[PDB]
């Protein structure tokens, strides 16, 4: 028959005798003693010990925890053949035992801006006592910040208690991004038994920022002709996210051909570098749109109007045009005047003009040998001649006339150009 | 001196004549033609399109378009030498072209639940005619659903038009991820040109869903001894999100060695194979949680409980164990019992167990030979028996009893298990 018995008792606690009828313990050996001419039945120097005996230990919540023994009645007058009684002893459950978490540091990672109301597990405290000397209640112990941001609750949906941390505020990661709160569990023993654990949260970033230029809107002067690997500007951009969120990249946004072919920008430094011949006389001022973009799953970017401003290099030389006016009209590069037409009487029309800008084209225009023209204002970088007779023309010694103009810059090195004109003339008696 | 001209204007249109003063027309050729007498000047069958010239290309916002020409004034009674004119004509813009954007078709990538009055830019429209005759503005043409997410916003910040689509409600990407709208774009000219563009918005995911699992909690039977590589059971949850962030990781979440140690589970397949000799004799049920994790950046996650029961085979022979009780006591498996006791006196106790379950360690137990002993019940799967003579004993030719017990199970195949005992006499008078 049973007996009820706590488990962890003082050496020779007396466990009962026979509610039944030599005594002697045939079985249960190293937990039990009896004594014989009584049937009463202690326990030893060996405890019994709920959570240590072999056979309790895979067992289903709810299930006793029973030692087996047995005693055989072995005295009648020393009549009977002995008759032997298979006991059970239930072993009570003492609070013995402390609840505990796995690790004494548990560590949650919470995204940013996640919803409130939101649910989080944290790992299961485990106790090795049974029933109500096992897990009772979980609590969160936080600093007056952070006791707004978290709370907790517990499901009792898989019928053992799942605790969990609901979010409650707003998380920022470019704001806070490390809590400390302390989960306390203690079971349901009187005293109670507890246990506590450092509760980290971190707060994992979301991609919720774009970059920012350091600039709106960039400007910068480059010379015409500059060298291949040239530095142009620099454009930066800056993010708050973390990791890849805030890796940038930079690019062409809006970059026509013609700026694309000049200018290279490399994807992570945001150096513009030259990479082929700027020509102010092309292109006078290069503009286009830089777009920084991050490395986000779902990339954020922005834009930067950059100007470019070409820069003027004495690298053309002027351009003489010599062409008629009113009847005197050139062919071929030679033109029919008659002896004999007023002194100043206006032979050709001299146009002078110089692809480059300011001083490297303003020009200087003048006749060459000893002929009787010269030039004369007719109207800077675009000057209108008249090449006109100095002296009248007899057909004494004459159509031979070729009239040399030469122009020149004010650039460095300076640049010089030559046309010519022939003049054919005619005899009048 | 100037004239202002609209361009585009049909041939011999009259630009004007000398409120100055042969005329000969010396520059400006393609485009002016002047009669002689008069000193008027009119437009030609090659028209001056503001957008066309040269000279009028990469203008800056409200530089006049001008146009260049010189014609010379050479008759005065045949006396004076020439005079020439440097004359400026003006275009005057008309609307001749239309606004347009790069592309007909715009790709808009919005993320998911992106918060309202967010800013998104929208490629400009651009225009080649000037000022009041270039864009104006834009409209966006929706259908009622879209009317009501997507707002439009035009920024004169760069004081050039930038369009913004405004996020305006909840977009979730699990519900509907593909957005119609038309944006048109409208210039300033009366009649006003105008142009349109597709303008689809996609509705990119963000990871706003962790997996489920097809059943809160699983089951299964697997046998004892199973082979390696035997299947137990297949978990599998589902992510509702996009590519990686419904992609799905099987990982053990609360799991012991000795489980781990027998249970393989696929990381991709979820499902879980033997690896290690599953004994139901050390462990009658494997419960452990099972852990599908996305592959999100931020991975969310779901848990499931499983309880593996295992299942008997009968892979364990019955024990015999053979001890004393009360006086007659063992030693070294052999016993002292006198000759002359009583018939049916008990020399030992036998108990009986197979570590298998049901059928399996359900035992028979009997005595070998001809010897005067049996096996009486003491008291399925543990049975306790007294040894007890069948006889009365003399020392007339006996100190020669080995008792021979033998057991079996009902397993398939059965298994069988013996012991024996050594009982000597001692004679009396
Ligand atoms: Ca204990
Ligand atoms: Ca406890
Ligand atoms: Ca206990
Ligand atoms: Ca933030
Ligand atoms: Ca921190
Ligand atoms: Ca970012
Ligand atoms: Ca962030
Ligand atoms: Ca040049
Ligand atoms: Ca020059
Ligand atoms: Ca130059
Ligand atoms: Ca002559
Ligand atoms: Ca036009
Ligand atoms: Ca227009
Ligand atoms: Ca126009
Ligand atoms: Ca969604
Ligand atoms: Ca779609
Ligand atoms: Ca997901
Ligand atoms: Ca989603
Ligand atoms: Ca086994
Ligand atoms: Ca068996
Ligand atoms: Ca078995
Ligand atoms: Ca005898």
């Amino acid at each position: 028959v049973v007996y009820k018995v706590p488990e962890e008792q003082p050496p020779n606690t007396l466990i009962g005798s026979l509610a039944a009828d030599l005594y002697k313990l045939e079985v249960g050996a190293p937990y039990l003693r009896v004594d014989g001419k009584t049937g009463d039945i202690f326990t030893t120097e060996t405890s019994i010990d709920r959570e240590g005996l072999r056979e309790c230990q895979n067992q289903l919540p709810g299930d006793p925890c029973i030692l087996e023994f047995e005693v055989s009645i072995t005295d009648l007058v020393q009549n009977g053949s002995p008759r032997l009684l298979e006991g059970q002893i239930e072993v009570q459950d003492i609070n013995d035992n402390t609840p505990n978490f796995a690790s004494p540091v548990i560590t949650l990672a919470i995204p940013e801006n996640t919803n409130i109301g939101s649910l989080f597990p944290i790992p299961l405290a485990s106790d090795r006592d049974a029933g109500p000397n096992g897990v009772a209640s979980y609590e969160l112990q936080a600093g007056p910040e952070a006791q707004e941001l978290f709370g907790l609750q517990v499901a009792e949906d898989q019928e053992e208690k799942q605790p969990q941390l609901i979010v409650m505020g707003n998380l920022d990661r470019e704001r806070w991004d490390s809590y400390d709160l302390t989960i306390k569990v203690q079971d349901g023993g009187s005293p109670p038994r507890a246990s506590s654990a450092l509760l980290r949260v971190t707060v994992l970033d979301t991609n919720d920022n774009a970059p920012k230029f350091e600039r709106p809107s960039y400007e910068a002067e480059l010379s015409e002709n500059s060298p291949i690997g040239h530095s142009v500007i620099q454009v930066k951009a800056n993010d708050s996210d973390q990791g890849a969120n805030a890796e940038i990249e930079y690019t062409f946004h809006q970059a026509p051909e013609v700026v694309r072919r000049l200018l290279r920008l490399d994807r992570n430094t945001g150096l513009i570098t030259v990479q082929g011949p700027v020509d102010r006389e092309d292109l006078s001022t290069l503009r286009f749109s830089v777009l920084a973009k991050d490395r986000g799953t779902n990339p954020k970017s922005a834009r930067a109007q950059v100007v470019v401003t070409v820069k003027d290099m004495n690298d053309n030389a002027p351009t003489i045009e010599i062409r008629g006016i009113g009847l005197v009209t050139h062919q071929d590069g030679m033109a029919n005047i008659s002896e004999d037409v007023a002194e100043e009487t206006a032979v050709a029309l001299v146009q002078v003009s110089d692809r480059d800008e300011g001083e490297n084209a303003a020009v200087t225009c003048v006749v060459a040998g000893d002929v009787p023209f010269q030039l004369r204002q007719a109207s800077d970088s675009k000057k209108k001649y008249f090449l006109q007779t100095t002296t009248p023309l007899d057909y004494e010694k004459v159509k031979d006339y070729t009239i040399e103009i030469v122009a020149v810059d004010s650039g460095n090195p300076p640049l010089s150009s030559t046309n010519s004109l022939k003049v054919q003339v005619v005899d009048v008696n």
